Order: C-alpha cells, then structure tokens, then sequence
C-alpha cells in the first residue's frame, strides 16, 4: 500500500488514477463508463488529495480545474456546458501518454505555482 514514488505529476491523468480505485468512489466516480465521463464528486475534498501528495498548501480546485482547461484545447476532454464539474474523455489517455521534449509533462508543475517572468 505505497504510492509515494511518482513521475507524471499530471492532473488530468490524476483521475484515472482515482477512478480505477473505488476506494476513490466517495470523492470521484464514472458517470456513464460507456463514454469514459467522470464527474468529481467533492471538489473541496477531491482537491485535497491533489494538493496534499503534491506538497501544496490550501490547494483549491479553482487552480487545479487550470490544467484539465489546457488539455481542453488539446481537443482531449470535454466539460460538458449543462453540468458544472462533469468532465468527458473523448481520446483515450493513454494516446497521448509519453515524454521527451516539450511533451505535456512540462506542464506537470508550470500551472500550479510561479510567475510566468516574461
């Protein structure tokens, strides 16, 4: 029961993580597994857990929500117009899953804390 050691510090990926273990259910649960949609069950508390193995301090979900935004663009999730914390995969995670040069990772810990000094 160790999961300390980690790498991606991604949040979008984050989730599944959370997802695949029910213990996580509480806090985040598939919506309609038929389309991959999930839906966070408690921000306020789903938050925490992000916050806390990431070593921030009062981690809010209005900074975390910053990065499923960025993939947005990448035309790989949808949050739904209706709903308010409902988040759809339309590509699989896994495709986009890799790391050499200006790969997503570098915005694994740029939309979290620190100046842009541009």
């Amino acid at each position: 029961g160790s999961s300390g050691s980690s790498g991606c510090r991604l949040l979008w990926d984050y989730v599944y993580q959370l997802l695949s273990d029910s213990r996580y259910e509480n806090f985040i649960r598939w919506e309609d597994k038929e389309s991959k949609i999930f839906r966070i069950v408690d921000p306020n508390g789903l938050a925490r857990l992000w916050g806390n193995h990431k070593n921030r301090t009062n981690m809010t979900y209005e900074k975390m929500s910053r990065a499923l935004r960025h993939y947005y663009k990448l035309n790989i999730i949808r949050k739904e117009p209706g709903q308010r914390l409902l988040f759809r995969f339309m590509k699989t995670p896994d495709e986009i899953m890799s790391g050499r040069t200006d790969r997503l990772e570098h915005l694994e810990s740029q939309e979290l804390s620190g100046p842009s000094s541009g």
